[PDB]
């Protein structure tokens, strides 16, 4: 019965991701607890005094990739992997930049390979780097904790100088205090991705869907947004399964009854929400994965002037892509950001998902990093 809180690993291949993963599990038994789309995750959890952890660890930079931009759990924390014997390398870079662009709202380090460094100037050169790197994707690097340690050590038992496995109670400790509790879905603004709409006979309206987070209840006053301009409604029940009540909840699937809505102003694709909770937009920054042609994807590059369709939630838009400066193609498995400008309106806020198709079969999966309009 532990608050529950989604981490990983992040960082360059062989600075000791999937060490300190099988050490943080050690630790945490020892000081305290116990123990298509084709994705390569590892899961494990391992409990503090306070909190339940849920870790993924991927293989390799592909996996990362794919799984950031549309993976299971989105990570409530990272921990940053950087050997201080290397110093930093191509994809500690990346990981942070994708962490940015995912959401990802935390980013904690572990300094790594301790053992091999026999020489301060060194540690400092490299934290140094390390907070930069994070400063320059704005995460805030000059107060970000970095805890300096072995994790092969640790994992072996052995805590000689404190660098083992002090080093990675210290590094959960962190974890606990710097990654607040997350809130849960139920406990977030209501949100429900409309799929189909019954009038009752020209005297109100069902709206039907799964509802995505919070709770609805009789008499609450809700918007209507996207696709064309927000319109207010009322709440007046909620049918389930077999039943007819006055509430519903986030993972219920449901029709909404709804009085004071126009035959036309409502139809799918609409999300219905607590009022001010989440606005229509068009134009924004996402961070995509082109799918591989194995995958079932496309085989041919595109180019600028791209006008896939855009699904998010319940319906599709179909949107303008402008790459970076500098490419003007991307072939299959590429991941990039770049700008998009939808047709219609459609509800978002940063870190939401959607997927790209071309004629249902699907070519992306992205999330929007940055709204801009
Ligand atoms: N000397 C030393 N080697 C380590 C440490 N942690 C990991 N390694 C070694 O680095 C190599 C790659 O580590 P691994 O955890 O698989 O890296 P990953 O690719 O980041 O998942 C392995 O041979 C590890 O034993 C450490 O604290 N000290
Ligand atoms: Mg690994």
């Amino acid at each position: 019965s532990l608050p529950h809180v989604n981490v990983g690993t992040i960082g360059h291949v062989d600075h000791g991701k999937t060490t300190l993963t099988a050490a943080l599990t050690r630790v945490c038994s020892e000081v305290f607890g116990s123990a298509g789309i084709t994705i390569n995750t590892a899961h494990v959890e391992y409990n503090s005094t306070i909190r339940h952890y849920a870790h993924v660890d991927c293989p390799g930079h592909a996996d990362y990739v794919k799984n950031m931009i549309t993976g299971a759990a989105q990570m409530d924390g990272a921990i940053l992997v950087c050997s201080a014997a290397d110093g930093p390398m191509p994809q500690t870079r990346e990981h942070i930049l994708l962490s940015r662009q995912v959401g990802v709202p935390y980013i904690v380090v572990f300094l790594n390979k301790a053992d091999l460094v026999d020489d301060a100037e060194l540690l400092e050169l490299v934290e140094m780097e390390v907070r930069d790197l994070l400063s320059t994707y704005d995460f805030p690097g000059d107060d970000t904790p970095i805890i300096i340690g072995s994790a092969r050590m640790a994992l072996e038992g052995k805590d000689d100088n404190e660098m083992g496995t002090t080093a990675v109670k210290k590094l959960v400790e962190t974890l606990d205090s710097y990654i607040p509790e997350p809130v849960r879905a139920i406990d977030q603004p209501f949100l429900m991705p409309i799929e189909d709409v019954f009038s009752i006979s020209g005297r109100g309206t069902v709206v039907t869907g799964r509802i995505e987070r919070g709770i609805v209840r009789v008499q609450d006053p809700l918007e209507i947004v996207g696709l064309r301009d927000t319109t207010t409604t009322t709440c007046t029940g909620v049918e389930m399964f077999r039943k007819l009540l006055d509430e519903g909840r986030a993972g219920e699937n449901c029709g909404v009854l709804l009085r004071g809505t126009k035959r036309d102003d409502v139809e799918r694709g609409q999300v219905l929400v607590k009022p001010g909770s989440v606005k229509p937009h068009t134009k924004f920054t996402a961070e995509v994965y082109v799918l591989s042609k194995e995958e079932g994807g496309r085989h041919t590059p595109f180019f600028k002037g791209y006008r896939p369709q855009f699904y998010f939630r319940t319906t599709d838009v179909t949107g303008n892509c402008e790459l970076p400066e500098g490419v003007e193609m991307v072939m299959p498995g590429d991941n990039i950001q770049m700008t998009v400008t939808l047709i219609k309106t459609i509800a978002m806020e940063d870190g939401l998902r959607f997927a790209i198709r071309e004629g249902g079969r699907t070519v992306g999966a992205g999330v929007v990093a940055k709204i801009i309009e």
